[PDB]
């Protein structure tokens, strides 16, 4: 039975435990929701004013139009635009938090934080045009943080975290269509305005606004990665493990869940100090483990093992060994606060704008990060003690994970084959066919799709066709939990050409073995790292991104953030697969813009395909079409 | 039949014409939508991620909770918060537009605009703390415009268009609850973040965020009024007319519809220049008439007659005499673009973010306002010529309207009774019972309510109980179209005490007659004028706004902007009636917060009441409770 819910064996085992214990899960709540509303599924519902709710029958007779006259086209486009703005609001709110934290750190107001990556700080300053010669690091960083904050509002320049991160030719194409954001929060607000009742009512105009707001989301992502690297270190290759078997019955198990490394990075460092305090309580130590993006952040930088991801997050609690779940914001099922009553887990919120009824709230202030962390960890230690003598059921299931492939690390790895032209070995192998193209897997799991089934099915076909696969967020989580980040699986998973390249790079890096089958490029904001890599390739080749054999797949998408990311992938020029239905099919004109005529605007386009084998074929076709456009064999 | 749709006779006549001509109206589209979705009506629907749509049965069995675990409380509060943010995005986008226009004007970049009200400019600068002594007006205005723009983002001060417009004691109460906005667009974005999936999931916390975002909406409203007064003149009493009978078969009839006086003010002035050009085309002249808020703006400042409002806007076109409908944004039924095919009206959009498929778009640039206006008006003249010899059906129905009661004008009128303490005559008459209290009517019509029936039913009962009634937006539109702004109706409509006061003020102003039964305080952003009046009363009395016998009624609310306004009315301390159901009844805890326990936070509260006689009784009870709290008879 449980295989229809998740393809992860550890998740299946915990689903069996939840069932016999009567603990309701996300899958049970989904079953209880069926059949879901077909107006909502197709996008043909509007609640943007108190004359509503309005709906439109996909087919048949009336209602055919909204009460104010809004057509199916308008309703669908307005709902989509609001989702893009909501995603932009999340990624950029994360980035804004980090910008204020950096400012505080270098103003002397938060001594738990510091410039850890001086090289990253100077390179960002150079990219932005901020002078470094003869300046103190703290002054350079103050200027970077102020520039970050300035990109949220209108000013004399557009959003620099768009215009300084894409090639000039791409910026020119976007500017010609009016798509460069003027300010991050400015664009979010303009979306909410133009989609309110009696405002924008032309599908093309609305969708152009959405594309521009998606670039505000990209700017937030890139800003988040940049600032987190300065504060916490740019990732480099690291070896760790994933899945529920990383929990340890004899340790205090603490999950960091949510998004921002401002919180999870301090938890990691403070946890090591309190080891002896944990031992006094009868534990071996504090075992910090990751869930969702903030787990990815500490996996990428510190090798903290990943417990689980996205849709299966409740299953970590069902083991009975999760003593604490420490939260900041985004992608946290609020069910965790009630499940904790039955599992014993202490669920702790820390951010003023993200509370859950029934969860313990411990305000976290960057100015008091270490002390606030100790208060939180001491709640976890008390919880470990309370479970003295209780059996736990930790599935003895884990994989080996090689990760930490920031763009800097990928360039460094390649530089071992060509020191002064590090991108050339990659391009050479694209040209000779050893690498067919590149595919970025991104985004969530979604309860509608058996967990991980689309990521793994698509990835397997692409890897066998010599596609270089990179991954972020819970797409990276899916692939790591299924062995795709273990170099021991290269022979099984990779075509001969891809294997040759991964082996050549690995052996040049002293590994006596290959790079892993899939390169983990980090959290969801770290989709911006894939942008940096692709933009660097484009610049080295002297072509725009919409000529490169690079595609993206949000194969099991869920969050509004994933819609925003998919939309900016299209906007920067990529064929972009989405493996769940976004609420667009109720308007053929809108679907045709997003899947076809946007090619004429940005060169990218959505590929909506729920069958993963077919999605892989379509992604391969998109890659091979790009190869043919460059005059390459395929 | 038509009386169930609208209580306005002119609207009824045009509904008969639309019916025999087969032209579908908002009322027909509403009928086609019935029965509307009960999940949406109650707030128990969520589409915030691609696992949805989710719904919760108001009563009965499953579904009882959203797929991610979101409760009814969370779902209802998140939807409400998004509506507040959308309203804030509209009012503040309007204000932002005006701030950029003022900046351009005084930088020499838009010579069609200028500082028209020097007195207002200096008083705003003084309120904000901007020095004026020894400064050029253009420099003072540059500083005001920059301060306006700065309130959209975080900075070293909170939003000054909140903190400098409410009494210190009210700011202190709000600050204690964390409710002062940090930046207008900042708060909009934070709402969209915290309401996205897996973020804020505590109803009280979510609603506190909503209250804070409503204050960002108030700041946008107040900023909009302030800047429009500087650019276009602070209103003073003016006499005009309203309803469809203000159209003239032998003139070029041009409706200004939407919101921003940056557009409608120029149309008014340029139209007078082109009179002879219109006469050459066989017209008597150009007859500019108003619809919705931008109509209110030019009615308040110039006495431009109001044609119609809100829900009945299509009926102006049905006359056959509306040659042009000139739009910027907000509250425009997009049906107008298709109805125009059948009526001959030229519908013209002018703003980049607000287009309607099938409508002619004429970009308007403040830098070219006069020329762009002439292009627009020449389309209208061509349209008049095309209807040579066609019969029109203009209902011969109009009322007399005295309006222009800005807060400055109200203070000036009262100063004729007490020159150096102008608020005292008003307070004296509250104390002696000649004025029972004050009621602000605000907001839209809504197709669910027979048009104007709640505004007029409630207003009549309050006026008979000696309540001083003020009105804005389409509440003012409803009341003007039913004679409530004609001083000749004071004897019929007003209790003896109110009549005595209106007569005493009018006779002291040289009128030989009373002020009108209802004081028109302007457009919906000009709800901020009512705030200025109430805050001035509070300061003169040394008490906070939640002790004053002042209430608000959004008696037929529709737009997200009306939800935002109602919410900030509650947040500043007022009992606030809403005469349509907002999507809250699916959560009793949320309803109880908004109608009861918020009293303990801000002193205000919502009164949700769809029966207008009962609503009037509840508003009177709220007024009389405030009187009793002040130790006054009632
Ligand atoms: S905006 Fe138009 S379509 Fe949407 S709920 Fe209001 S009347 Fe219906
Ligand atoms: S956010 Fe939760 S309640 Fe809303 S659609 Fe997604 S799963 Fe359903
Ligand atoms: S952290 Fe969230 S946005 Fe998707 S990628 Fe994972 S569920
Ligand atoms: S202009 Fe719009 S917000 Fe309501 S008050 Fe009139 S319908
Ligand atoms: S009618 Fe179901 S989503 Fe609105
Ligand atoms: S189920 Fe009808 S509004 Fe969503
Ligand atoms: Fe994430
Ligand atoms: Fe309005
Ligand atoms: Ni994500
Ligand atoms: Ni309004």
């Amino acid at each position: 039975r449980q295989n229809l819910k998740s393809t992860d064996r550890a998740v299946q085992q915990m689903l069996d435990k939840a069932k016999r214990e009567g603990i309701q899960t996300v899958w049970d709540r989904y079953e209880a929701m069926k059949p879901q509303c077909g107006f909502g599924e197709t996008g043909l519902c509007c609640r943007h004013c108190l004359q509503g709710p309005c709906r439109i029958n996909p087919f048949g007779d009336e209602p055919k139009v909204g009460i104010c006259g809004a057509t199916a086209e308008v309703i669908v486009a307005r709902g989509l635009d609001r989702s893009i703005a909501a995603g932009a609001a999340g990624h950029s709110g994360h980035a804004k938090h980090l910008a204020h934290t950096l400012k505080k750190a270098v103003q002397g107001k938060a001594a738990s934080y510091m410039i850890k990556d001086r090289t990253k700080l100077h390179s960002i300053a150079k990219r932005l045009g901020i002078p470094t010669e003869g300046q103190k690091d703290e002054d350079i960083a103050l200027e970077v943080a102020k520039a970050a904050l300035a990109d949220f509002h209108e000013k004399d320049t557009p959003v620099l975290w768009v215009t300084t991160v894409l090639p000039p030719s791409r910026v020119k194409v976007l500017s010609a269509h009016g798509l460069i954001p003027a300010g991050i929060d400015h664009e979010i607000a303009e979306i909410m305005h133009r989609t309110s009742m009696g405002c924008d009512a032309d599908a093309q105009n609305l969708l152009l606004g959405g594309l521009r707001c998606s670039l505000a989301d990209l700017a937030g992502c890139y800003m988040g990665t940049d600032l987190a690297d300065i504060l916490f270190g740019t990732p480099a290759p690291v070896v760790t493990e994933s899945n529920l078997g990383v929990l340890k019955a004899d340790a205090v198990n603490v999950a960091v869940h949510g998004h921002n490394p401002v919180l999870s990075d301090i938890i990691v460092s403070v946890s090591k100090e309190m080891e002896n305090e944990a031992r006094a309580a009868g534990a071996t130590g504090i075992n910090v483990v990751g869930i969702c993006c903030t787990g990815n952040e500490v996996l990428m930088r510190h090798g903290i093992p990943a417990c689980t991801h996205s849709v299966s997050q409740e299953m970590a609690m069902i083991t009975g060994a999760l003593d604490a779940m420490i939260l900041d914001y985004q992608c946290i099922q609020p069910s965790v606060a009630t499940i904790a009553e039955c599992t014993g887990t202490t669920v702790i919120t820390t951010m003023e704008m993200s509370k859950i009824t029934g969860a313990t709230h411990v305000n976290f202030a960057e100015e008091a990060a270490v002390e606030n962390a100790k208060q939180i960890l001491r709640l976890a230690i008390d919880t470990f003690k309370r479970r003295k003598g209780k059996p736990v059921e930790i599935p003895n299931i884990k994989t080996k994970v090689v990760a930490g492939f920031s763009t800097e690390a990928i360039i460094n790895a390649l530089s071992k084959l060509n020191a002064n032209d590090p991108l050339k070995p990659l391009i050479d192998n694209v040209v000779n066919g050893n690498i067919r193209g590149v595919c970025l897997f991104a985004g969530c799991n979604n309860v509608k799709v058996p967990q991980d089934q689309n990521f793994t099915t698509i990835a397997r076909k692409l890897l066998k066709q010599n596609v270089l696969v990179v991954a972020t967020g819970c797409g990276a989580g899916a692939l790591m939990r299924h062995g795709f980040m273990d170099p021991a699986n290269v022979d099984e998973l990779c075509g001969d050409g891809l294997k040759a390249v991964l082996t050549a790079i690995g052996e040049a890096n002293g590994l006596g073995g290959p790079l892993p089958p899939v390169l983990h490029m980090g959290s969801c904001v770290d989709n911006s790292r894939a942008v940096a890599l692709v933009a660097a390739l484009a610049n080295r080749l002297g072509v725009d991104l919409d000529r490169l054999p690079v595609v993206a797949s949000a194969a099991e998408a869920m969050h509004e953030k994933a819609v925003a990311i998919g939309t900016w992938a299209v906007t920067i020029g990529l064929p972009t697969h989405i493996g769940v239905l976004p609420p667009i099919t109720g308007s053929l004109p809108v679907t045709q813009i997003l899947t076809s005529s946007v090619k004429d605007i940005t060169g990218g386009y959505f590929i909506v395909e729920l069958d993963p084998e077919t999605a892989a074929d379509k992604l391969l076709a998109a890659i091979n079409e790009r190869r043919a456009g460059l005059g390459l064999p395929w």
